[PDB]
């Protein structure tokens, strides 16, 4: 197990464009595409996303790299935001995954209301963080996949994701 594979359990893979937990459009290995209810504002970032003009549907291989990119985006924005680093440098690698993770879900500044959650993981008083954690829309909208990082910022392990 690693931050990509974790990902891609979390994610799931599609080749066509769908919509996420949220209602919003969305391809390949969870890339977001646009918050736009319009289908065509969709494709059309699609296409500027890929450097080419789809049909709304993209390879294996097309997915896999916007997921690196996206990846690479969430630890790019980790690095650059002053309350995520300290942390996220406080952390040991499997937890780092957790934190990729979640940034990945819902953004560097999505995270915002996570302050006190991030003190406990700093501390390293892991069950109480894991508690506070759950104490968010995230959890409550997404229990499952909430669950999964919550273990995995509990244990340091990655025991939520075997046998998946
Ligand atoms: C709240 C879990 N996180 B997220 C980003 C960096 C460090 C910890
Ligand atoms: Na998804």
């Amino acid at each position: 197990m690693n931050i990509f594979e974790m990902l891609r359990i979390d994610e799931g893979l599609r080749l066509k464009i769908y919509k996420d937990t949220e209602g919003y459009y969305t391809i390949g290995i969870g890339h977001l595409l646009t918050k736009s209810p319009s289908l065509n504002a969709a494709k059309s970032e699609l296409d500027k996303a890929i450097g080419r003009n789809t049909n709304g549907v993209i390879t294996k291989d097309e997915a896999e790299k916007l997921f690196n990119q996206d990846v690479d985006a969430a630890v790019r924005g980790i690095l650059r935001n002053a309350k995520l680093k300290p942390v996220y440098d406080s952390l040991d690698a499997v937890r780092r995954a957790a934190a990729i993770n979640m940034v990945f879900q819902m953004g560097e500044t999505g995270v915002a209301g996570f302050t006190n959650s991030l003190r406990m993981l700093q501390q390293k008083r892991w069950d109480e963080a894991a508690v506070n954690l759950a104490k968010s829309r995230w959890y409550n909208q997404t229990p499952n996949r909430a669950k999964r990082v919550i273990t995995t910022f509990r244990t340091g392990t990655w025991d939520a994701y075997k046998n998946l």
